[PDB]
């Protein structure tokens, strides 16, 4: 099951996240991904930031040459990390990220962040502070880097994430604007269900795009422990009760259900086997109002290191 994009390209509505902390082995991306794919996930989700191109390629290569797949089967997106928004540092970035994977192109191509980052070695320059060195780029310069990306054939679609309302109208009014952003991947989950931005995307032609769909890693670098556990949500596990799934499916169905594109991470191979069957059953207009009443303005990433940013798009 796909969604048409507003370019023509068509997204798979389930995808598999590939993000793995650093303490996490690189080795376990490559095994994982096989995985997903045996499992039937097409859409793959990456990014320069995840340290982990390398591994997902050599995937979805190996699923390729033992004929389980073929290239235009997976739907592969790569993100370009906020230190590379300067314009010219755009096309570079893509082609390093298209050579870690060994693919001639990618699916999607997103803006991972409006947060630009001063550029050079490190993925996250921070001060003595702990916040991260700031940039400031006028992103409509680093969108016109990525249409030609897009003219040169080096991704099918692109993108951004992590954008708000404003920001992606900053974009959309653009003077000259060649290819509209085909998504904005943003946290999305019952309790935060960014259902206005989700209105104002699908006014545009716009596929809104869930990340941490089960409620995020909950990594520490990031997310406060204290923040309620996603997935042990009662009204979440009663519904999983009434319909003989799990809370994961309850949360990644909900998505399905009002037109949103889902990812889900897993490096179990079990719950990565699970995660397919969203698919399998439905949820009624009661259900939905139930996880509809869960929303709580919860974005599981915050932290200081980029809520001082002046693009920081939460309020
Ligand atoms: N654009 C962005 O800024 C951004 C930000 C965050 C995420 N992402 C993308 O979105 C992906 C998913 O988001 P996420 O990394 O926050 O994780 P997530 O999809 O919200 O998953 C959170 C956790 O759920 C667990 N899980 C998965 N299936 C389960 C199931 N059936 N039952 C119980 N637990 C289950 C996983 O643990 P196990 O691995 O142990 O199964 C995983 O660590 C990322 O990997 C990345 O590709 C993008």
């Amino acid at each position: 099951q796909c969604v048409k994009l507003n370019d023509g390209h068509f997204m798979p509505v389930l995808g598999f996240g590939t993000y793995a902390p650093p303490e996490v082995p690189r080795s376990k991306a490559l095994e994982v991904t096989k995985l997903a794919i045996e499992a039937g996930f097409r859409h793959i989700d990456s990014a320069h930031l995840y340290n982990n191109e390398e591994q997902v390629g050599l995937a979805i290569r190996s699923k390729i040459a033992d004929g389980s797949v073929k290239r235009e089967d997976i739907f592969y997106t790569s993100k370009l990390w906020s230190t590379f928004h300067r314009p010219e540092l755009v096309r570079p970035a893509l082609e390093n990220s298209l050579k870690k994977a060994q693919l001639d192109y990618v699916d999607l191509y997103l803006i991972h962040s409006p947060m630009s980052l001063k550029p050079g070695e490190e993925l996250s320059p921070t001060d003595e502070n702990g916040k991260v060195i700031f940039d400031i780029v006028d992103l409509c310069t680093t969108w016109e880097a990525m249409e030609k990306c897009k003219d040169a054939g080096l991704a099918k679609s692109i993108g951004v994430s992590n954008f708000n309302r404003r920001q992606l109208e900053m974009i959309l009014n653009k003077p000259g604007l060649k290819y509209k952003p085909v998504c904005n991947q943003v946290e999305c989950h019952p309790y935060f269900n960014r259902s206005k931005l989700l209105d104002f995307c699908k006014s545009k032609d716009i596929v809104l795009v869930a990340y941490s769909a089960l409620g995020s890693q909950r990594d520490k670098r990031w997310v406060d422990p204290n923040s309620p556990v996603l997935l042990e949500d009662p009204v979440l596990c009663a519904l999983a009760k009434k319909h003989k799934r799990t809370p994961a499916l309850i949360a990644l169905r909900y998505q399905l259900q009002r037109g949103v594109v889902v990812l889900a991470k897993s490096y179990n191979e079990q719950r990565i086997r699970q995660n397919v069957q969203v698919f399998e059953f439905q949820l009624t207009a009661e259900d939905m109002k139930a996880i509809d009443g869960l929303d709580r303005n919860l974005h599981y990433f915050n932290s200081d290191s980029f809520a001082s940013h002046p693009n920081y798009p939460y309020s």
